[PDB]
């Protein structure tokens, strides 16, 4: 039984809250957020705009947070080694405030007592990544923090994953048109730290475009696919779900349906829960609340010939992840 | 003339810099924000979301904010008690921050050696409040620090004034349903400081209800109709435009017909500028950059009875309040 | 028990098959559109962008629809009077296509060999309407067509009601801010017919004025409050979801703390389903496929003084208003 | 001078006429539009959501469309050999309904006395498809029926022509992430014929990826790229204003500066008010009302190595195509 802790409590960090809820092997002890009293944090459990109301009674009482019988901790420190994770024997801590993305910042958490750390997103440093599916296996348990990559890279590498090992990836650049974030603003301002201006431009009314180590990232768990990926995002508002566009030319020459058909028995076969596969004519919101990393789109990609694909793969940016963090949560701990 | 100080560059602050712009009676000189590099705040000048590009070539040099051939000054401080307004020969700041709305905040302006202040929104103590058309003649001199009132004070004010005068109100209810403003968040989380909980909701999804006072601000303009009026507003996902509905109960019976075309007189007389009327079938999108304070669709309201109405009149949130301001800096100046 | 037909298979038509999959009591063994062949039929009932995928599996074979072991009739006749609805053996039509909103356009239903008919809109002739747990214990098996009214209506009369019956309303004005329709445009175009030119403005970027009868329908299902009610709309680009904002002068004085606690004791006593009270910060996006009428919201209202109020309710207007229509199929059968 | 007819006043109709109404080279002397009366027809051209209102007095009496003082002919036919375009002594119509898209149906307004067509959109046969800055210089006067091509092909054929003549392009895969049209739906439903079931899906709240020709149609424009350039759509919900996205081998090596710079050069001479450059980080709201075919965005582009590329242009698919007719027309008659 996996004793997970959250620092920052925002849209990962609830919807991990929220999917540890059906899951047996792991569960939330503990959570961290200073910006955010307990009467104003039960709101925002209890309440959401995208994947709807939390499945249970949420209360508080005490200082706790009551989820039925379970009381759970909860702590308002801006300085993550003054939290007390070993207090609460918490396990793993998931690392969902997006300003500790460094070893030395994670690290903290660990002089608090937590036994380990994850990165809900990738590091700024060479902090080791893992993807669930992919290269997970290869974690070891001496490894105290780690990063679960972003959520386009948790669903480019298992698309890439089998395309690579059935018909060998030349080169690929991927575009992820990607549904609205906390980073970005209502109306025109300045972007946090005075960097990406672009993502302080109004939210409600513009494709946006952002750089994103995503593609590139993808390197990093399958080093096969090093120096042979990258891309770009647009954003747009969108409440949640993204799509991924890989244009990538190959070694051995397809046929789309083969392409397609490989995927589906990836889906069906070693990446089940990790990698989906459709050939419906669905759009963004039918993604919403789906727990895969990547569902390949049969119909809306193509292939100019041979060797030159277009492959197109859907994700519930929160949803998807937030399984994926809670995942690695019990695979480094057992 | 007039030297315009801008504190805080935000959406008010760069409107109210692009309205002076075409203006001859008055300029903006300098301008205070800590949260804008140079180079950012000419990026944020250049473009914008709802009004489009800025009309003029804007660039800058020697730490100046450069619009043709005139320099503006440009300052970083947190503390308004430290910017040096007098080397620059303010006679009005600006105060569009959203944080120095009382008289001993605002008052810090003029130590740094601005001879008057204008706050860009109600203030939170007993400042003066001035709404152009409404009340602004009886300015005294004497006050250096004066509130321009909220937006909707500024489009419901010239509205209950006309209904007033000629039928007397009894009492009267009032919604706004407000466009998106920078108080808001994109995706679902807490709102600063833990209060207006709902406001911290995904903008871009929700109908978000608010309180708002600009209903009982008109009894502060119009002392005749203190404790006569309150209201309510419900946010929504819209870049600028919101629009008043008026529900009031007036003493002297009409019909509908006779408090639009009183509406209208005043529209083309003493409140010309101020407020407007319009019998088109408009919606929202119509009324971008609109620089009036009220504008009476007549079409959209009705009544019940010979008593018993409901007024619907528009307002560019934006720019129309960011006209005013320049209106009261040239009368509190002049 | 209850053997449903469907004529519109649109936002209603299939929300109304959804619940009725949820309902023993009802079933739906027949459907007819004929914009919308079999194979686009199931794809529009196996996704929804706002409820999200249908509870079970959906699949068609032999020109039937299967949903278990159960088999729903399909047909596209534009003419009602040639969709075979007496081979089916159907009890009630449910008309939601928008365009036959008429006793005698309506009675072609029953040409076609239907028993009864309700038409899920306001009628445009003397058609009876009812609406549950108002006036549906008034209709008599007598009459074959009905109206289900609006779902404005749904949400207004329960409110209007318990407000009546204690306090008494002298007077009223409604606004309601009411999320999208099929009758709006994506782009600005000529609205169908030249009617109502306002709804053909672009629906992703405007509030949108309109006119709402569904006030001044409440005087039907409750006479008492014929001539002392009515309102207006104000579209906007949210989802589903609706809230009904009713600004009303009582008889008996009153505070508004009492005013809550009668809502309150009708929510929770004989309008309950129907009428909903909360004291929470909600937004709209926390009622989506919430299956009652009207959802009092506490805190959003407020009293000017002792007899003048504004009072304020959500709703779902595709949910609960489907979930209204089988209602009262129901009991038009039993 | 060059007088033009306009044959269905929609989005782009409307556009072209207002795109018309500045300049001095080409004026609209008659439009035909028989699902629209003339007074509604004056009310969609007087207010526009997206490109403000016309900048202009319009009314009508007589059945004629007064602009200013200037009368236009308005007419409300099915058949185009009936439109009197020969009377109204119409050099071209702009064919913008939609539905006129062949030899055989385009030819209708030649009998009516049109002395040439330009089709608004892609042919469904094999009429001489055109594009200014292109292959425009390439038509020849024999030529009455021609087509201006989609907006995606007018934004991608310039950027495709430029890189292709220095560098020459290999192989090309394109996506566009798209701005809402008329073709759309505001809620789910049935898309038209049938065809396209994404393009009926909620346009408010989705990524629907769509079919487009527009990357092969760039081979008819440039026989050089047949065969080598293919791409995919994502409609997003946006007002106006798309991107191109093109991924590309190219034969010769370069780095993505030299790539930038070839464009820039481009911009600045021959390709001059059809392709645009820019380093600024730029937003789609900037490029709102602007009339130019492609603006290269080089920020938003990078580079996988010395042959494989992401270019990034945008364009406003209303202004930008519409400007580009009335372009076509001048040059089609001289
Ligand atoms: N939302 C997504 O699409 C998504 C997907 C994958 C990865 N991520 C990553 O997860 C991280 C969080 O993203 P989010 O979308 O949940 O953002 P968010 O803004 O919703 O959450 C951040 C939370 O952390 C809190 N916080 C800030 N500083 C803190 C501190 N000193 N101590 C404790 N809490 C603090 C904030 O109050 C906030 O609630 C980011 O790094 C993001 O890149 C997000
Ligand atoms: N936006 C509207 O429709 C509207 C209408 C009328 C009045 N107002 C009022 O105007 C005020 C500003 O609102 P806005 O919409 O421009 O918000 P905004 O966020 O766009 O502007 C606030 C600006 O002030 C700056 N700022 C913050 N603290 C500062 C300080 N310490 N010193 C100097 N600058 C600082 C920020 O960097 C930001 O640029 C608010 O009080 C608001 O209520 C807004
Ligand atoms: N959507 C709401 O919020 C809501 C709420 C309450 C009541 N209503 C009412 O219900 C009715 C339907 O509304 P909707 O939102 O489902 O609209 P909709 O456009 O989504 O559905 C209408 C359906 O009727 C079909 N149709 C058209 N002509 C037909 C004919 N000749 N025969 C059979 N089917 C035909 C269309 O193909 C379409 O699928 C309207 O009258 C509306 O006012 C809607
Ligand atoms: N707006 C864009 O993003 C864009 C860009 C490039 C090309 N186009 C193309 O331009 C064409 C027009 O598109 P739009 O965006 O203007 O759509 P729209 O719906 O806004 O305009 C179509 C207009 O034609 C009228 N019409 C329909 N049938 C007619 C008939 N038979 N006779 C006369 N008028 C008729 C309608 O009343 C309507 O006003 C389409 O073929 C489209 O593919 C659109
Ligand atoms: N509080 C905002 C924290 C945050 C939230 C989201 C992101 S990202 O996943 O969009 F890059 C980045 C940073
Ligand atoms: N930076 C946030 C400042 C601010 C504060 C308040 C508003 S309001 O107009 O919604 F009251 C707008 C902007
Ligand atoms: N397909 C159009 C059917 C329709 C859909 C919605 C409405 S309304 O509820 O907005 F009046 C009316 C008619």
């Amino acid at each position: 039984a996996t004793k997970l802790g959250i620092n920052g409590f925002g849209r990962i960090g609830r919807l991990v809250f929220r999917a540890a809820f059906g899951r047996k092997d792991i569960e939330v002890v503990a959570i961290n957020d200073p910006f955010m009293d307990l009467n104003h944090l039960c709101y925002l459990l209890k309440y959401d705009s995208v994947h709807g109301q939390f499945p249970c009674e949420v209360t508080h009482a005490d200082g706790f947070l009551l989820i039925g019988e379970k009381k759970v901790s909860v702590f308002a420190e801006k300085d993550p080694s003054q939290i007390p994770w070993g207090k609460c024997q918490v396990d793993v801590v998931c690392e969902s405030t997006g300003v500790f993305l460094t070893k030395e910042l994670a690290s903290s958490h660990l002089k608090g007592g937590a036994k380990k750390v994850i990165m809900s997103a990738p590091p700024k440093d060479d902090t080791p990544i893992y993807v669930m599916g992919i290269n997970h296996h290869q974690y070891d348990t001496k490894q105290l923090i780690v990063s679960n990559a972003s959520c386009t890279t948790n669903c480019l590498a298992p698309l890439a994953k089998v395309i690579n090992d059935r018909f060998g990836i030349v080169e690929g650049l991927m575009t992820t048109v990607h549904a609205s974030t906390a980073n970005q603003l209502v109306v025109d301002g300045p972007s946090k730290g005075g960097k990406d201006w672009r993502a302080g431009r109004c939210a409600l009314s513009n494709i946006i475009p952002a750089s994103t180590g995503a593609a590139k990232a993808v390197g990093k768990v399958l080093p096969e696919l090093n120096g042979k990926l990258t891309g770009v995002a647009f954003r747009v508002p969108i409440g949640t779900v993204s799509v991924v566009d890989l244009v990538c030319r190959l070694q051995k020459p397809a046929k789309y349906e083969e392409v397609a058909l490989e995927i589906k028995k990836a889906a069906e076969g070693p990446l089940k829960g990790i990698l989906g596969y459709t050939e419906d004519e669905v759009v963004s919101q039918d993604f919403v609340h789906d727990n895969r990393s990547s569902i390949f789109d049969m119909k809306a990609g193509l292939a100019l010939n041979d060797n030159f694909f277009k492959l197109v793969s859907w994700y519930d940016n929160e949803w998807g992840y937030s399984n994926r963090v809670l995942d690695l949560a019990v695979h480094i701990t057992t």
